[PDB]
């Protein structure tokens, strides 16, 4: 019943553009929407985000997250490791790459989502969420070597999976950080399960 | 270590703007970022709310109440938690209960409310509160709930059992052209991983 008629470019930067989308509403009346798109997509999706489950024997299972300065937020955020998928890279390969770059961990793929939307009222941005396990007892994960790209500046924060939401709430209370909505949604469901 | 130096307006729409952010990197070098922001945030603790609505009915498994709508940025239909922007002077809890009623018909009860969490922090400053709400599906108020959509809102309700949420979302994605929201997928994943 609803569909795009046309798009008008409002403004294009190097990395993002602003568009005005004309669409047909289900009554048959034409309407407009201001939308953002990245300029970088080719690709199943813009990005991957990695849910990294760090498994060490005789330890709690942890979820590995990253803290970075985020210029649109004007502050530090706690997020799943993540980045844009390179042209001709599969989402799986992007996930293992980004996790290795951002955390130094070498992980194994468990599952991969379809493309999911980031903020569909605002943007067309999509990611694959990739669940990866990390065998923390393997020598290659003993002293994990994070390889920042140019201008990345990433702190690794591992939190126990069994208490994730409480630990995130503490960091927020004590550290004036912003938690990512997908991290927080995952932490919620861990508590809400059963 | 890192902070904002300046924020230059590039293009301002009615609803969204593009900015050139200048910031200090942790090597002490000045850099830039193209950032997105809404034009609509005043003194609210966040742009918006998304509601995690847990429908509870005696001798039923608990459902997560989701909504499906056309999203012009995506050029298609999306399945999301019920959500909307916080009106000026409105509390996040009031916004969540109001949006839930407007989008689904249901009258909920507040369970918990997150701090402001970031939607897509590499792209935008957009934040929400994630508000968990229980819906007493045994109350006659919630028997034959009718959405009260606003002008240009056209929302379908989809309630799926919590205990099978990921597979039920996969089956919807298998059956039509639609995208699942990354917060919903995240939450459905954690329900599986717990
Ligand atoms: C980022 C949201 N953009 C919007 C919202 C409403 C309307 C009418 N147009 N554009
Ligand atoms: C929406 C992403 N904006 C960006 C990304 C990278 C750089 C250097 N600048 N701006
Ligand atoms: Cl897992
Ligand atoms: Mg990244
Ligand atoms: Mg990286
Ligand atoms: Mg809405
Ligand atoms: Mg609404």
């Amino acid at each position: 019943k609803q569909y795009i008629i046309s798009e008008e470019l409002i403004s294009e930067g190097k990395w993002v553009k602003l568009e005005k989308t004309t669409y047909m509403d289900p009554t048959g009346k034409t309407r407009t929407w201001e939308s953002v798109k990245r300029t970088t997509r080719k690709q199943t999706a813009d990005g991957v985000a990695v849910i990294p489950v760090l498994q060490r024997t005789l330890h709690y299972e942890c979820i590995v997250l990253v803290k970075q300065f985020r210029p649109p937020m004007g502050g530090y955020c706690i997020e799943f490791p993540a980045g844009l998928i390179d042209d001709g890279e599969t989402p799986e390969a992007a996930a293992l790459r980004e996790l290795e770059e951002e955390t130094g961990y070498k992980g194994d793929i468990a599952e991969c989502s379809p493309a999911v939307c980031m903020d569909p009222g605002l943007s067309n941005c999509t990611i694959h969420i990739v669940t990866v396990t990390i065998n923390g007892d393997d020598a290659e994960n003993a002293r994990p070597k994070p390889k920042p790209g140019d201008g990345e500046f990433v702190e690794v924060i591992s939190l126990p999976k069994n208490d994730l939401l409480q630990r995130l709430d503490a960091l927020v209370a004590e550290e004036h950080l912003t938690v990512d909505a997908r991290v927080y949604s995952y932490a919620l469901a861990l508590k809400h399960a059963n």
